[PDB]
């Protein structure tokens, strides 16, 4: 069709690859994913056309609301007896004359009441409307209490006056095109009865351009199901074997997520050359048989073991790589994994069998359950085990213990991860019973459920339960917050079509705020040939059904492409020139017709609520930094821009990997949020940062900020205190000292916990109002490979806290500061599992300082998790005492 070819061109531009390349893939899993995923697209469209135009408007402008209507105690204390002053703006006559109406209303007033009160005040000056945030495209389209909107909750917590704009419903509705989605043209046995041991034949290898052998292993996630089996040491000039390998496992005992993990190794001096993993079952539940070829992957930097089970599963798309040929066993017919009915029957047969076991029969195994023998000691031991962090070692005795008491475990549902790690995944009698307990398992918090999606949990039944917990209890706010982790754990799915991908895609196509960041996280990794087919196909499905937003995403993609091209020219053809010569070249290139239009009139990828109007060339700069970052400035075309910011500014940087910074910034926001609900107000600055491609992204501009260096220059340790004292003269002096010490306490604790790169005067920034914050988070955890203190409070910082006192280490102000630090540290300690899990979910991402569970072990040290709460406080204090050489 003409409309189809036009749409296919648009999708190609968005993903950065032509749709016709997907058509060419002869792999029934790829073509089935394309067809089958389309029902998620249909479902999402139906939900968006349910209550038109309002439900279309709710998709485009979802309420940016907090997870709970309940406001914290210290926040309410900022309100005039639970009441808020809000300003409502009405544009009257086509002259664009702005009229304001100041209202004093209850914090929990619904937008409809707020509107009625604004029209009363407008009428006293003598339902067909919606409220909009002044200066940006944020709307209050739903019946939430006003204080539940993040914008209002923020204005309350910052002692800022909210500015809302009354707008006719039909003015917004008319600006929402009806997007009628079209279905693309591509939309149109045996079982457990295999009485045999596992044997896989390794035939030969091609493209082996260097004696050598092939190492093999049967894995369930990163765990061996039997002993590893090596081939003979044949010479590399003739890599042939035709040798069958025998495994210590019965074919009916292979779990659903079992994989063959292999590598070509070179011999006392063992070293892996190329590696590759294969699923023993395909996406149809079929056990793989006969001849098959696998293109291997390059050994990653710092890979000690001969195998890579935690590595990507599938053939390398690059076919000019070592290609191992192998052959799997063939039986009577095609073998399939048994269905739930067969599994449920087997578990019930096993359960009933065990229930009739004599005292002495149960005595034969420590894994054997003893009915009505569960004492309160056993019950307390189980509770103690369940409160341990996810990285705590579960001993073999504890594993036998947990499994024998799996029926009591149902009563403490948060023990599910520990109990799942205690199962003998190579025992079908155990796994069948694990399934039936998972099928009826009480639901757990989405934060506990997220862990079950990491690399330690490959089983589909387990991942399905976790997805079900996200579907019932994960709010759109929390989904937005953990989207990066959720997108990463997709790479851990055995197959293209799964329940996690279906849930994410449904939410992306049902909420444009989610859809926006979902698109960008996927797109940013499209250069990675390990994920580009998975992420490309998911992008294609998203682009066919997101509606009008594809056209807006294309404006964003083109703008970024131009900025990448421009900065690639400045770095490779203007690198040695002066800033003046580079600026002249830049302003002449951005003025060109092949650039001017592509760089203005689009939505900010950092926050699509921000419209980027005309580019203000005279305000744009090439920043002094090494990677020649662009400080870009555009006019905000909003009618009421003057109430937020008249010019939207962003930093574009081409050269640095921004992925560790996004993770740290995300963790800073989560820490601040925990502290804020806990009652202790330590203001943090998790500025926006979005990786849009390979070492390329955006950084949010922080207005009225200066490095510690800039201050100390325009010496003495009282310079910083005097600068702040001068910037905040009069009664406002104390509010600035309180904000400095509070933000300072937050960063001391956050940076100590996370092991961030060493702090200096050009790494630390201060706002005019006293808010201190850190920049450049490219280094974290055990990156110095014994625990560091990256943020050392010098005399300058302590002199500010102690209000200019000489003996700042011995003041009331410093004792108050220390208490903020201990309270902050103990609050994070209480939420350790969350942080541990956020980090564990990012292990598959190629982050250089997050490669294994030993890198995450660093926060187990900084949070003194094996210790008691008081010994942990004493530990933190010693770390602070040692670094500062004082106390
Ligand atoms: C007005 C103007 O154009 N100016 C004055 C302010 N200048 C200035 C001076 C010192 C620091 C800065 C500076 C550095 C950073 C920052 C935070 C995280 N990363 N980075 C940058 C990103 C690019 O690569 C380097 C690190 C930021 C920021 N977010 N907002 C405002 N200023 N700012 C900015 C830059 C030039």
């Amino acid at each position: 069709n003409r409309e189809e070819k036009i749409l296919n061109r648009e999708i190609g531009f968005a993903i950065g690859m032509p749709v016709c390349e997907f058509d060419m893939v002869k792999d029934p899993e790829v073509q089935d994913f394309r067809r089958n995923i389309l029902n998620v697209c249909k479902e999402a469209v139906d939900l968006r056309d349910l209550n038109s135009p309002h439900s279309r408007a709710m998709y485009v402008y979802p309420p940016n609301v907090e997870s709970s209507p309940e406001l914290p105690k210290h926040i309410y204390n900022k309100l005039d007896k639970g009441q808020i002053i809000v300003v409502i703006w009405v544009i009257v006559s086509p002259n664009n004359d702005k009229q304001k109406y100041t209202l004093k209303i209850n914090h929990d007033c619904v937008p409809e009441q707020v509107i009625a009160e604004a029209i009363r005040k407008k009428t006293r000056s003598m339902g067909k409307y919606i409220l909009k945030v002044c200066g940006c495209d944020e709307y209050f389209l739903e019946k939430y209490p006003l204080s539940q909107y993040k914008y209002i909750r923020s204005c309350i917590m910052l002692g800022r006056m909210p500015n809302l704009m009354l707008m006719a419903k039909e003015s917004l509705y008319s600006q929402l095109p009806m997007d009628c989605f079209t279905m693309p043209s591509y939309s149109r046995k045996s079982l457990w009865v295999i009485n045999s041991a596992l044997r896989i034949k390794i035939l030969c290898a091609t493209y082996v351009n260097v004696k050598i052998y092939v190492r093999t292993g049967i894995y369930h996630g990163g765990e061996p199901l039997c002993d590893n089996v090596n081939t003979q040491r044949v010479p590399c000039s003739n890599p042939r074997w035709n040798e069958w390998l025998n495994y210590d496992i019965y074919i009916p005992d292979l779990p659903r997520a079992a994989r063959l993990c292999l590598s070509i190794c070179s011999v006392e001096e063992h070293c892996p050359l190329a590696w590759g993993n294969i699923n023993l079952f395909d996406y149809t539940d079929t056990l793989v048989s006969g001849k098959m070829a696998l293109n291997l992957w390059p050994v990653p930097h710092g890979l000690e073991d001969l195998l890579n089970p935690i590595g990507v599963t599938g053939s390398n798309p690059n076919k000019e790589t070592p290609c191992l040929e192998l052959e799997f066993d063939w039986f009577s017919s095609v073998v399939k994994f048994p269905d739930m009915s067969v599994i449920e029957e087997h578990a019930n047969w096993s359960v009933s069998r065990e229930a009739g076991f004599s005292y002495s029969h149960a005595g034969l195994s420590n894994r054997l359950a003893r009915d009505n023998e569960l004492r309160e000691n056993d019950k307390e031991q189980l509770k103690a085990i369940s409160t341990r962090d996810p990285l705590s070692e579960i001993t073999e005795q504890e594993k036998d213990f947990l499994w024998s008491h799996r029926h009591y475990c149902v009563t403490i549902p948060e023990i599910l991860p520990k109990l799942l790690l205690s199962v003998k995944w190579n025992s079908r009698d155990e796994v069948a019973q694990m399934y039936c307990l998972v099928k009826d398992w009480p639901p757990i918090k989405p934060e506990q459920a997220m862990e079950l999606l990491d690399c330690n949990y490959p089983d589909p039944m387990v991942r399905g339960f976790a997805v079900r917990c996200l579907e019932k209890y994960l709010t759109d706010d929390k989904l937005s917050q953990y989207l990066i982790q959720l997108v990463q754990v997709l790479k851990y799915e055995q197959y293209l079509d799964n329940l996690l991908v279906r849930f994410l895609l449904k939410k992306a196509l049902t909420n444009q705020r989610i859809g926006h960041f979902f698109f960008w996280h996927l797109k940013s990794e499209m250069h990675n040939k390990t994920v580009s087919q998975r992420f490309g196909l998911l992008l294609e499905s998203y682009c066919r059904a997101c509606g009008m937003y594809l056209k807006h995403l294309n404006r964003q993609v083109e703008a970024m492409e131009k900025l990448i091209n421009l900065t690639d020219i400045l770095k490779q053809e203007k690198k040695d020139e002066t800033q003046k010569v580079q600026m002249k070249f830049l302003v002449e290139q951005m003025r060109r017709p092949d650039f001017m239009d592509a760089l203005q009139g689009f939505l900010s990828p950092l926050n699509p609520a921000h419209q980027l109007g005309n580019l203000r060339l005279e305000e744009c700069r090439i920043m002094s930094s090494a990677k020649r970052p662009l400080w870009l400035n555009w006019e905000n075309p909003d009618i009421m821009s003057e109430l937020l910011f008249q010019n939207n500014e962003i930093i574009f940087k081409n050269g640095d990997d921004l992925r560790q910074d996004m993770l740290t910034l995300q963790i800073i926001r989560i820490m601040e949020n925990i502290w804020q609900n806990q009652g202790l107000d330590l203001r943090m600055l998790p500025y926006g940062c979005l990786s849009i491609g390979d070492c390329v992204g955006l950084i949010e501009v922080v207005r009225n900020s200066h490095t510690i260096m800039q201050i100390q220059c325009k010496f003495n340790s009282h310079t910083l205190h005097q600068w702040l004292k001068d910037k905040n003269k009069g009664e406002i002096y104390d509010a600035a000292i309180d904000l400095f010490t509070r933000s300072c306490a937050g960063y001391c604790v956050a940076t100590f916990i996370l092991g961030i790169g060493d702090r200096h005067n050009s790494n630390i920034m201060v706002k005019d109002d006293g808010q201190l914050f850190h920049i450049d988070f490219g280094h974290f955890l055990d990156h110095k490979k014994r625990e560091r203190v990256p943020f050392v409070l010098t005399q300058d910082f302590l002199i500010v806290i102690s209000k200019g006192a000489q003996e700042c280490t011995k003041t009331r102000e410093f004792e108050r500061f220390q208490e903020m630090c201990y309270k902050a540290y103990l609050a994070i300690r209480q939420h350790a599992n969350l942080f541990i899990n956020l980090f564990s979910m990012m292990l598959g991402s190629g982050m250089p300082e997050l490669q294994s569970f030993d890198d995450i072990a660093y926060i187990r040290k900084t949070l003194a998790l094996d210790k008691t709460e008081q010994e942990a406080l004493e530990y933190f204090m010693k770390q602070m005492n040692d670094a500062h050489h004082g106390g």
